[PDB]
């Protein structure tokens, strides 16, 4: 019932033809996302990790319709709560678990954030969030093993928000590509 691409290269080319127009099927792009096996071989050339944080190392820009990325964890490294600018954001996992923790948005007033959700993503799962159904906080499980994972995000952003637990306030941030097409990028 799901058309299962056998390879990363034919998820990619799967997804240029989902997101080639106008109406995009969410359960259709997520369930086939999933049955891509996770295949270490044919990604390694883009999980370029970082001591300090997570890296995010472009795979692919979709002919200006998505960029398709793997964000590459460290141990015990995890994201701030944030926002995706009003994107389509799929999030599957390549090795490892990621919890994912969502968040209500905060109004004007000063206040602690709210949990709405919690959950480790599985082996090969592929998660989906918008902005009309929260804020998330994504982080690797594991102290002592690394997380790897796949985004599509559609249409591409560059810029997001940051969001204090603490308060809800919030800052922009430019998102930055520590590596893209497997080559480094500057400082
Ligand atoms: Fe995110």
């Amino acid at each position: 019932e799901v058309l299962k691409p056998r390879t990363l290269a034919d998820l990619i080319r799967i997804l240029h033809q989902l997101f080639a127009g106008d109406e995009v099927n969410v359960e259709e792009v997520q369930a086939i996302m999933e049955a891509y096996e996770s295949d270490p071989t044919e990604w390694a050339m883009y999980a370029k990790f970082d001591q300090y944080r997570y890296t995010r190392n472009l795979v692919d820009q979709g002919n200006g319709k998505f960029n398709l990325m793997i964000l590459c964890w460290g141990e015990g490294h995890g994201s701030s709560i944030h926002d995706h600018t009003n994107s389509h954001c799929f999030l599957k996992m390549l090795q490892g678990n990621l919890k994912e923790t969502l968040f209500a948005w905060p109004d004007k007033k000063s206040n602690e954030m709210v949990k709405k959700s919690e959950r480790v993503l599985r082996e090969n799962q592929c998660a989906y969030i918008n902005d009309s159904v929260g804020l998330h906080r994504v982080e690797n499980i594991s102290h002592t093993e690394p997380a790897v994972s796949l985004h599509l995000y559609s249409p591409p952003f560059d810029t997001c928000h940051a969001f204090d637990q603490r308060t809800g306030h919030k800052n922009k941030v430019t998102m930055t590509f520590h590596s893209k097409f497997g080559i480094r990028t500057p400082n």
